[PDB]
């Protein structure tokens, strides 16, 4: 299987493994329900080095990316990164993603790691002019902080000013013990937080100075499980759930990540601009489940006897003290107070759907 260069120390921290799509990483390193609650109210530390880089440069780089890109990357700034999707021309997703303008004309591309191949065929196709695709994916690792205390573990590990930075804004070539790093201002957990890019080599040096300097601040290992809990508070996105070929930006409810008046083209506008311009057909939601049963990605999702759309992720939220669901569902079902029914082993069992973000 997949391992990053942080999995020789998951047994150490108590790190369950689970084979998330090739790659083993850990679902759970004590508790989900304690994972959360340390983001929650103290930090939390996350491996995140599955994930792809690419370093995208030429001086035809930006244009390349514009019309790759459902963001306006013309925006970005050496120091400055931003969220996006990467859109077919029927605007269903080939990927979301985190560039960094690391100077004029080089990018850096954080992919997900299902999509790096995928995304690399795609990007390579749409190639024109001065532009370089370079896969930087195996030398690169990624650690993430994420909590109220997340600012206050990352003062002792550099001496540079990451006080300073503001959301989206990063260092690059930061000091961590010894160690270069690239620090930014960006989370996956919806808290304060921020993301280490440090090479393969260093990660597990990285990771130990971040136990130990979250020590005194209520730090632990977090996994997978956290993960999710705390994407459906926040309402975030993962690939291959909220998104897929089959789901537009705007459905998944980051329309905020697409410029549809761009004066570029991009794949997907026409379509995307329209949903933005007339809303969309159907809208991500919150469901939390009434009545007794587990919601998993895929179970169909019904009113009245009619399909309405499908879960696309399943979890437990801790502040509702339920089984809660990320759903895909009509757009006049979408209502705060609406109740649904999710199928769940030939049986249907009701939902209600709830405000997220909280």
């Amino acid at each position: 299987l997949k391992r990053t260069p942080l999995f020789d120390l998951y047994k150490e921290y108590g790190g369950k493994t689970i084979d998330f799509g090739g790659w083993e990483l850990p679902v759970q390193f004590s508790s989900i329900k304690k994972e959360h609650e340390a983001v929650r109210t103290a930090a939390g530390l996350f491996d995140v080095s599955h994930m792809g880089e690419v370093e995208v440069s030429g001086n035809d780089s930006l244009s390349f990316l514009q019309r790759l890109m459902t963001n306006d990357v013309s925006a970005l700034t050496p120091g400055r990164a931003q969220y996006t999707a990467m859109c077919y021309p029927d605007g269903g997703t080939v990927d979301d993603l985190l560039i960094y303008q690391k100077g004029e004309n080089r990018y850096l591309l954080v992919i997900n790691a299902s999509n790096i191949d995928k995304d690399l065929a795609w990007m390579k196709e749409h190639a024109a002019g001065d532009v370089q695709i370079d896969n930087q994916s195996d030398q690169i690792a990624l650690l993430a902080v994420q909590g109220p205390k997340a600012e206050a573990i990352l003062k002792n590990l550099t001496d540079a000013d990451v006080s300073a930075l503001k959301p989206f804004a990063f260092i690059d070539e930061a000091d961590i013990s010894g160690r270069k790093a690239l620090i930014s201002r960006t989370g996956y957990t919806g808290e304060d937080g921020y993301e280490i890019y440090c090479r393969s080599d260093d990660a597990m040096h990285i990771w130990k100075k971040i136990i130990d300097a979250g020590d005194a601040y209520g730090l632990i290992p977090c996994g997978l499980g956290a993960r999710d809990t705390l994407r459906f508070e926040a309402n975030i996105p993962l690939y291959g759930q909220e998104l897929t070929r089959d789901i537009t930006p705007i459905e998944a409810g980051i329309g905020f990540a697409v410029k549809h008046k761009k004066e570029s083209d991009f794949f997907g506008k026409s379509v995307l601009s329209e949903q933005k311009e007339n809303g969309a057909k159907r809208k991500l939601v919150g469901l939390e489940m009434i009545e007794k049963g587990i919601p998993r990605h895929g179970y169909e999702v019904f009113q009245n006897g009619k399909s309405v759309g499908k879960v696309t992720t399943g979890t437990q939220s801790p502040t509702l003290g339920k089984n809660v669901g990320l759903a895909l569902i009509d757009s006049e079902t979408s209502e705060i107070g609406t109740v649904v029914d999710v199928e769940i082993r030939k049986k249907l069992v009701k939902a209600k759907v709830v405000k997220t973000p909280f």
